[PDB]
């Protein structure tokens, strides 16, 4: 006796669902349009009906709202419309979670129950370089003291409450660090998604998935995890890295044998003991977790029984 | 702007609230059998209402449960039926949890849609006696490590998971112990109420309130909790201080003087630190806060937006 539904891959594929559930053509080309490693086998099969069960659970909770309103007799202090319902989108380091997350929000855009779907990332709250530095927290970037959580907890809480606007600073991927002065606007959408390594973690009192309405867990083998991520250091070779200006642009030259030994040092040092610690115990929070095979392909979805 | 709607008294009297489906005498016998610290107004006014906004909460999710099946055309490894709703009781010490809970049991099971409604309180997950003078823990009963925290989980896991079966140990208020043998069974209920201080506590990874679908905290100004802590000691000294055989018989010949003095001093010393570091951190936690004036009345609700 389990607290999911387990199916893995072929079962979901097996599955004989109630729709019409297609792509459109328009669809096909702004999905490539967010990536191109992204398996369109993976999002049809997959990410369209993982979407239509969260729809289901969204268009449920509207109509909560509307029954409730009107059994209150709508009066003045309640809210005329739905809050946002915020899905969390948690995992390790390099398994994905940006790529489900921009997924899902494409596809859940799509009905007209909730066309207005954000998506913001933790790296946002993430204390910049400089103030890392002076904690003695630059080789814990991504574990739980390395974001401000309390600017996090007040942005969540802020469009949670119903406000038309809510403002989360923004991260530079390519800088390693947040751009001074950038912002992220959020305006009361249907649905927030809010992805980051972090979105699942507990903490002594309100914490911030305590505003969520449903959460992924981005699932695989530790193993597999750590050859995406040094996968990924080769390739910033030719990207991130290449640049002379980049405080990292010594990699660049770095042979395969080399490169492989750096990255392995730097998974081995912060974000597998991240993940470990901090990442993998959240796991079992998850509404829905999904875990990917070697090759990148979900083997394996765990639902929480409704 | 909050993430709750909040209703005085005045205002939640005020409102036209849909439908009276009121209550027949031969409940509201039953009703005075379990209360005291819940007058007749607070139940047709207060109590009886919010289970009829609870109950909107629980028809939504079996809706739901139906919706989903029906998308996944019902396969093998999803449950026949929606496993049990779990609310969460949570509060001080004496502020009238276990007669909040009673009422919302009784009211709750009026309805077709889930008739069969259990309550559970999490005194039988305290460790027994032996165990607790083991730990350094007998001037700390009800704070967090007093609980078999890892027994608790489990149980309430086992629910969610749609076991048919279940089993809570089960505590004597009178002996002041665990029952050694005893058992509580329950078996698939549509609605599990968990009543305990403890309910909305933290922890660092999966905890009870994850598995909850909804949660009340009783609320009240510290001096009005003391106040009923002092009245319910001296009451206990015809009662379960009566019999020789009771750890705390010695109580019994306290004359009321004295008894004011000792009923304080316990509290000062045990259960208003517990109330003020371990319990009320969690009231930000619930989906409904319910506060009390010192007379017992409701004053004040607090409702997270939906
Ligand atoms: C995005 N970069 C890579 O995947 C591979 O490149 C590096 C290179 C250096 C470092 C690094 C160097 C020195 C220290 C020290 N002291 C620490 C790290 C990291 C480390 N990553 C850890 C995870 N970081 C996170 C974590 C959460 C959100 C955004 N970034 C990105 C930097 C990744
Ligand atoms: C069962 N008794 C009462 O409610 C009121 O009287 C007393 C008397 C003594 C004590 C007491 C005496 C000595 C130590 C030591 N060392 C500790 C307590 C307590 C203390 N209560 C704390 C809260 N306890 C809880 C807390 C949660 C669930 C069930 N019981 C009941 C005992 C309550």
């Amino acid at each position: 006796p389990s607290p999911y539904v387990e199916f893995d891959r072929r079962q979901w594929r097996a599955l004989r669902m109630s729709t019409p559930l297609a792509l459109t053509e328009e669809e096909l080309v702004g999905l490539r349009g967010l990536g191109e490693q992204i398996d369109l086998l993976e999002v049809e099969e997959v990410y369209l009906p993982l979407a239509r069960l969260i729809h289901l659970q969204v268009a449920a909770r509207q109509r909560l709202f509307a029954a409730t309103a009107e059994f209150l007799g709508e009066p003045q202090q309640n809210p005329d419309r739905p809050v946002p319902f915020i899905i969390g989108v948690a995992g390790s380091v390099a398994v994905g979670k940006s790529t489900t997350a921009r997924v899902l929000q494409a596809l859940l855009a799509r009905w007209d129950h909730h066309p207005r779907v954000d998506l913001v990332t933790t790296d946002g709250f993430l204390y910049p370089n400089a103030e890392l530095q002076r904690r003695n927290l630059m080789h814990r970037k991504g574990f739980p003291e390395s974001y401000n959580r309390r600017a996090l907890m007040r942005f969540v809480t802020s469009v949670k409450s119903g406000s038309d606007y809510a403002c989360a600073p923004v991260y530079s991927h390519l800088h390693y660090d947040i751009i001074p002065g950038a912002e992220q606007v959020v305006r009361h959408p249907d649905i927030l998604i809010l992805e980051g390594l972090n979105v699942l973690q507990t903490g002594p009192t309100l914490m911030v998935s305590d505003l969520f309405d449903f959460s992924l867990y981005v699932d695989a083998r530790i193993e597999d995890i750590e050859q995406w991520y040094v996968s990924r250091f080769l390739a910033m070779r030719t990207t991130a890295f290449a640049d002379p200006e980049s405080h990292f642009h010594h990699y660049a030259a770095f042979s395969d044998s080399q490169a492989v030994v750096a990255a392995r040092e730097i998974w081995r040092t912060i974000n597998r003991p991240n993940l470990v610690e901090n990442i993998l115990p959240t796991r079992p929070r998850a509404t829905l977790v999904l875990r990917k095979d070697a090759d990148h392909s979900i083997n394996r979805l765990r639902l929480r029984k409704l």
